[PDB]
C-alpha cells in the first residue's frame, strides 16, 4: 500500500515526540524546519522558522570548560552530534546537564573525603598488625612452653601492640 | 506524492545514528524493529524474538534498581513505555554513567561522615586496645598463679576481637557500596 508509508512515517514522528534526545532538521539553506519537544525543551527558544546560526547566538553561550559539550545560555550543558545528510543536515542533542552537575560535586567532596579516606586507609592497615597480633596471642596458649619461651612471644606481642597503637593513634589523631 | 520517500530516508537515518535505543513491539509482544543503539545496549539478538524472551536473557533486574533496570552486562538503562497503534514503543537510554556518579557522591559523603565520627570512634577503639596491652604487660613476670595467668590469656583474645569487630565496622561503613 502507498498509504502504509504515511502510517510508517507516523510511527516515526511518534518516536521524535517521546524521543529523549533533540532532533534538529535543517535544510540546504540552513533553516530549522523541524524540532521535537526535547529540542524545544533544552534550547527553550523559537526553533522552527529560524536560522540555525541565529539560534546559536541566543540559546548558546560557549565557555572554555566546554569540551565535547556546549554550554547553553539557559544553563544546560549539551553535546551536539552532526551527521552527513543531503537536503539539510541532522543535529542530535543530548542532555548532559546532570552529568557535569554531578561531576562538579565529586571534586569538592573529593577533598572533603580526604581526612575520612585517610582514616579508612589507616583502618585497613590495622588488619595486618592485628592479624599477626592474634597469632602471637594464640602462641601464649600453646602447650609445654618453657618460662623463657612465654616471654619470647610476649616480647613479639608488645611489638605488634606498639606497631598497632601507633597506627590507631595516627588514626585517632585526626579529631574534632 | 513523493514527499514521503524523501521524508522516510530522512527519519530512517535519525534512528540509525540515534544515541538512544528504539524497540517497537506488537500486541502479542514480538520484536519487529530495533535500531543499532538498542542492539549495542542489549547485545543479544533482537530482530525476530519474543520481547519476554529477551527480557529474561537481556535484562537482569535488581533491588537496588530504582527507576532504571540493570542489564546482563551490568549497565543500567531506563525504559520509557509509550502507547502505539502497533503494540508498544519502548525507548532505551543509558544512565550507567549517571548512576556511577550518583554512587561516587554517596561514597564521598560516606567517607566524610567517617571523618566526622573519628572523634566518637576513639573511645570505642582505644578501650579494647588499652586492655590488650594492660594484660599483655602483666604476662611478663618471673612466676605467678597459672589459673590467673590463663584468666588474663582469655581476656586478650576477647579484647582483640572487640577491636577487630570495631575496626571492621569502620571499613564496612567506609567501603560504602550503596546507592549504585
Amino acid at each position: 500500500h502507498l498509504d502504509s508509508l504515511e502510517d510508517q512515517v507516523e510511527r516515526y514522528k511518534q518516536v521524535l515526540d517521546v524521543m529523549p534526545a533533540g532532533v534538529i532538521l535543517l535544510d540546504t539553506q540552513g533553516i530549522v524546519r523541524e524540532a521535537n519537544p526535547e529540542a524545544q525543551r533544552l534550547l527553550d527558544v523559537p526553533l522552527v522558522g529560524e536560522k540555525w546560526y541565529s539560534v546559536i547566538q541566543i540559546a548558546f553561550a560557549p565557555r572554555d570548560d566546554d569540551g565535547h559539550e556546549i554550554s547553553l545560555r539557559n544553563g544546560r550543558k549539551v553535546r551536539l552530534a552532526i551527521s552527513a545528510s543531503t537536503t539539510g543536515q541532522l543535529i542530535l542533542i543530548t542532555d548532559l546537564t546532570e552529568t557535569r552537575l554531578l561531576q562538579s560535586r565529586i571534586s569538592d567532596l573529593q577533598r572533603l573525603s580526604s581526612l575520612g579516606r585517610m582514616v579508612a586507609s589507616l583502618a585497613h592497615q590495622v588488619r595486618t598488625p592485628l592479624s599477626s597480633a592474634m597469632l602471637y596471642a594464640a602462641n601464649l596458649a600453646a602447650p609445654n612452653l618453657p618460662p623463657a619461651t612465654r616471654e619470647r612471644f610476649q616480647s613479639k606481642l608488645v611489638d605488634r601492640l606498639h606497631d598497632l597503637e601507633k597506627q590507631v593513634n595516627d588514626m585517632l589523631l585526626f579529631a574534632k
